[PDB]
């Protein structure tokens, strides 16, 4: 439906000029020519530059969270793990832009994001770790702590579209290239699974 | 000295835009013009805190010695790195908003010195790797990833804070985090 064209085009305008520019460098004349409408017409669905930027960060939570829902009481213990990898390194490859604003947000204080962190996202993290924990508890993974698992696996997974430039200079590659891609999945599953000390 | 100390903290809180030189003379302890003797512009005196920064950033990988047993060098950068984080989160922020969106010319001069470091002690890993002290697995991704990990404690600091509400300046949670870091890189999670 055209309305919502418009709006999705907005907001998916909003997410590559946010992620480039920054909040402050950012103006809506740009999202509004990429998004290809009118400024009062963004205006018309989100009516302030804070209020398009709120909206794009909800979109980029969503998406941050989804991966965190391979942690299910039905999955083996280190099934869950290489799919949460997985779908990270997903994000990572499909939805740099996202990466790279909440990585900017982040930096910046979060200060517009500190409600979600100590809300949704906390909540879903303190779901996971405690059901990660179990499998700890019951000799099903070695004893580590569940957060800094979590938190090594989500810093390790979004360096790779956060700081893409840096890891094709040394690389020559980027996630685009499904080669390295699948060498990527396999070595950070192979290391956080299997451990660097041989077996 | 003072100048560039009062100078990395001024820029990390502030931004290199939302910075001015007068508050940095004002911290320092001495005059703009002063400062203008030494630093002929706001964007020399952010560059040469940022080269400061890198310094800081480089030092840990020379943890990998080749006369280190494999494991010890791995556990030393991890340590070494987190010791960064907990004593200069400010500089890992800055550095990190700096790597991500500043200007391409700074940009490239520190993407430079990273990899030089990054291809030299990789080569080294491999060599690890090849003669089975380590487990076959590759060497740049390796050190990407202890990168990461212990510097996503400063970078992310606020998401850290808000799930464990703790920081890296609680020496348990420093212990804590150390010995994580370590043993899921070192040993996996599957167990053995």
């Amino acid at each position: 439906r055209a309305v919502s064209a418009k709006k999705k085009a907005i907001l998916s305008a909003a997410l590559d000029t946010f992620s480039q520019f920054g909040f402050h460098g950012t103006r809506l004349e740009q999202i509004a020519e990429l998004a290809g409408v009118s400024k009062t017409n963004l205006l018309y669905y989100f009516p302030s530059k804070e209020a398009l930027y709120i909206a794009v960060l909800r979109q980029i939570l969503d998406i941050w969270l989804a991966p965190l829902k391979a942690f299910r009481e039905d999955f083996a213990p280190l099934a869950a793990i290489k799919e949460y990898i997985r779908l990270k390194l997903e994000v990572s490859r499909d939805y740099p832009q996202a990466s790279r604003l909440f990585c900017m947000e982040m930096l910046a204080g979060a200060p517009l994001l500190m409600d979600e962190l100590t809300g949704d996202l906390k909540a879903l993290i303190d779901e996971k770790s405690a059901l990660i924990a179990g499998w700890v508890k019951s000799g099903k993974l070695a004893p580590i702590d569940p957060q800094h698992l979590i938190f090594m696996i989500a810093a390790s997974t979004q360096h790779y579209a956060d700081f893409a430039p840096q890891v094709e200079a040394v690389t020559g590659a980027t996630l685009r290239d499904e080669v390295f891609f699948n060498q990527t999945v396999e070595n950070v599953q192979r290391i956080i699974i299997e451990g660097i000390r041989p077996r």
